């Protein structure tokens, strides 16, 4: 259908959300749990917000989707110590993300 981009992105986002390393990214970061977070991280992003954006038909291009999801990882890696469990999850899930976007032919 015309929903080919939407269907592809929904599949990708769902697979990312089901991944066992996705648990840290599943909802917005809480100020209580992250001192200084919103002072350092200017464009917060999480997989719940991404799901809404997707449902709200925001992702009219592959580039808008890839930017949000990449941001989930890079925010985490800037904020957290390099050997933290969060930083480890980011890179695992990031590897999985780049493999899925390649599988789908979203990058050439």
């Amino acid at each position: 259908d015309p929903d080919q981009l939407y269907s592809t992105l929904k599949s990708i986002l769902q697979q990312v959300k089901s991944h066992q390393s996705a648990w840290p990214f599943m909802e917005p970061v809480k100020r209580t749990e992250a001192p200084g977070y919103y002072e350092v991280i200017r464009f917060p992003m999480d997989l719940k917000t991404m799901s809404e954006r997707l449902k709200n038909r925001y992702y009219v291009s592959k580039k808008l989707f890839m930017a949000d999801l990449q941001r989930v990882f890079t925010n985490c890696k800037e904020y957290n110590p390099p050997e933290s469990e969060y930083y480890k999850c980011a890179n695992i899930l990031e590897k999985f993300f780049f493999s899925k976007i390649k599988e789908a032919g979203l990058i050439d």
